[PDB]
């Protein structure tokens, strides 16, 4: 399983939606939920972001989609 960021072994890249949402509080939130987060982008409608393929998320008030696609990048992905 490869990072749609980087490329990377091992992840799959998740893309995250909300009010209020910033990269920071996205990452904060994450590891609030016991997660290992990877690499992150934010993206024009959003953010990019890399969870374990056996990681299954659910933050509360949050949507967090597998991408088929990464488009539209803001960023260069960095740790
Ligand atoms: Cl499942």
């Amino acid at each position: 399983e490869r990072s749609l960021l980087t490329g990377e072994e091992g992840w799959r890249t998740y893309k995250a939606t909300g009010p209020r949402l910033s990269l920071p509080r996205l990452v904060a939130l994450l590891k609030g939920q016991g997660l290992e987060v990877g690499a992150v982008a934010e993206a024009e409608g959003g953010f990019y972001v890399d969870l374990r393929p056996e990681a299954r998320p659910e933050v509360a008030g949050l949507r967090l989609e597998p991408a088929r696609r990464v488009e539209g990048l803001l960023e260069i992905p960095s740790r």
